[PDB]
């Protein structure tokens, strides 16, 4: 019943790129020539541990987009393959 | 703050994530440039990791793709990419 | 500076029991006979997520106990795969 944004759909509205689109990009900017697979990982393990456990959208869009420019972020300690694995149990 | 990763293009040029996957297809190799990759990584990471000075740590690795000559406190590849990876 | 109790230490004065040599017996338990495989891991899978989550060791320990008699618990949502790479990145 818990009748609610999905972790998917929190994730394109704090980064306005969509979840699912991120890995198969990551994976095409590893076979590469001047690459910026860095950014991208960063990118998606930021707005994913925002979609996570930021309940505050509008904040949670305001945060990420100050990384935009920073470059600088945190995610609690937790890496992407944590992150990953958390939203993979809603597929 | 800034990531480990993020600060190794800083001062490289270069990107980390790529980089390991550039070491693997040179370990297979031809004329395997293997020596000149490793040290590159071994170094930059290092100073990613302890030199918070990016001005100073740019100039430093630059010295080094000049010289090759280099010094990471006696820590080797592996222990500064197993640090690295603790942030992963 | 970080002055404290690891949480290997934490689950033995929790659970009464040895974190190292409880993989062991997981591992040994499971090739079997009338293996109490499932006893076991649960033992540490709520161990696990006690030491690494519950601070008052008092309360921990209790919390354990009635487990023990009831087999009932909750690690909130954490199996122990997961349990377990959060305490190895303690090593």
């Amino acid at each position: 019943g818990a009748k609610q944004l999905s972790t998917a759909r929190k994730f394109k509205m704090i980064t306005g790129k969509d979840l699912f689109q991120q890995q198969k990009a990551m994976d095409t900017e590893l076979k590469k020539e001047d690459g910026e697979i860095t950014d991208l990982m960063e990118f998606v393990q930021y707005g994913l541990y925002l979609a996570l456990f930021q309940d505050n959208i509008v904040k949670a869009k305001s945060d990420f987009s100050d990384f935009r420019s920073s470059f600088e972020f945190d995610t609690d300690g937790k890496g992407l393959k944590e992150l990953v694995e958390l939203w993979q149990k809603e597929i």
